């Protein structure tokens, strides 16, 4: 079950680099998910709430949630695949974006498999794996690839 | 895994009978869903786009739906009950609004608990099953107990 995840500061361009890839995602029929780490019926107490109408479900669910379990929900309605922006602590395999060079080290997690340097004056050669522009389209399709 | 219905025409007061049913249920610890039958990650072309924090998931899902695979749904996310708000088609017990005499022609449907007619100038004796008016705190009280 496929998984990359997007992470970087506000204001890095995370759902503008997001955006693309959901929208090449659809013109490839590929199956993916996507999920962002941030009344009345719901008011009076109810847990788990929603509305279905002509194919849409709008669910709000109270627990209990960790990403696993989020994962599984996922997994559960379906989709192929998985495109996470934030939860920088899990070990899922995830694009870097900087705004400047000294956004990596707050940003400090496993499994990063290229950076987005937003700023060209400052994207050091770092060991280990591959450096884009934000508006590079190999980047895209590297995340792609990776969601099969 | 017990499920009661409200069914009723726009307007009859079954939002306002389900808020006292959830309210109640919230006070007994009793662990019950609520389902009604009626943007940018959503709009690039996402079917299944989701926001979690602090405990609550907000989740939007384009399917293939039905009551089948909504209730599915709620057995996952681990209630013990459910509440719907319409489905009239469905063959769960429910409770039927009338806001007249003639409502109950048009809603045309089985496993019926219990009817709320909301004037009491015509709430004629109808043959194999209760009658409350709509404030009546027993018919409340009635949904709880096969909701167990």
């Amino acid at each position: 079950f496929p998984i990359v995840q997007v992470v970087g500061f506000q204001n890095s361009g995370k759902t503008t680099f997001i955006e693309r890839i959901l929208e090449k995602a659809s013109e490839q029929g590929l199956n993916l998910g996507c999920l962002k780490h941030h009344d009345r019926y719901q008011a009076a107490g109810a847990d788990v709430t929603a509305v279905e109408g002509a194919g849409v479900l709008q669910l709000t669910a109270r627990r209990l949630w960790d990403l696993t379990r989020l994962i599984e929900l996922y997994q559960f309605l379906e989709t192929d695949c998985l495109l996470i922006e934030g939860f920088k602590k899990a070990p899922y395999p995830k694009v870097v974006i900087l705004s400047e060079k000294e956004d990596l080290e707050a940003l400090k997690t496993v499994n990063t498999i290229a950076i987005i340097y937003r700023k060209k004056e400052h994207m050091t050669e770092h060991q280990g794996l591959p450096i884009f522009h934000a508006d590079d389209p190999v980047a895209v399709d590297l995340v792609l690839s990776q969601l099969k």
